[PDB]
Formats: structure tokens, sequence, C-alpha cells
């Protein structure tokens, strides 16, 4: 369960720097 | 603790776009 | 051990920004 719980943080990492992408293109 | 995991994954790739974001100003 | 917990979900998380950034990097 170890691998698996290190993709869920590396999706969530994943979301997360869209995240900040779809916010700066709010700003602009 | 699965929340705060979650959450902190989020807000590690919500930073790290912003730091990446940063590093690439430098650039030009 | 709740504190690694978080610290490889940030280190995931971070691991998801970079994956991301050079993920669109690609399509330009
Ligand atoms: C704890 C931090 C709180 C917010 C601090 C805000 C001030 C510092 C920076 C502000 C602007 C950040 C913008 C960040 C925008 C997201 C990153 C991005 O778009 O990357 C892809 C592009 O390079 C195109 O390939």
């Amino acid at each position: 369960p170890e691998l698996l719980f290190i993709l869920v943080a590396i999706l969530g990492g994943l979301f997360g720097a869209i995240v900040a992408f779809l916010l700066a293109l709010r700003r602009l």
C-alpha cells in the first residue's frame, strides 16, 4: 500500500499545480 | 490523518508550481 | 510515524508539480 499512497500524493501535487495555474489565469 | 496527507500533497504541488513560476521568471 | 507520512506527501506533491510543469512545457 506504500506505492499506491505515493501516487495519491503525486496525483495531489499534479492537481495542486494545475490549481495554481488556473488561479493565475483567473487573474489574467 | 488521511485528510492531512492529501492536503499537504495538494499544497506541495500548489507551492511547487509557484516556485517553478518564479524560477521561470528568473530566466527572462 | 505520522511525521514522515506528511514529509513524503510534500515530496510526492512537489514531484507532481514538477511533473506537470515539465508536462505542460512539452506542449509548447
Ligand atoms: C505561499 C504563497 C502564497 C502566494 C504568493 C503569491 C506571490 C508570489 C508569486 C505570485 C505569482 C505566482 C504565479 C504562479 C502560476 C502557476 C505556475 C504556472 O503557471 O506555471 C506554468 C507557466 O510557467 C506556463 O508554462
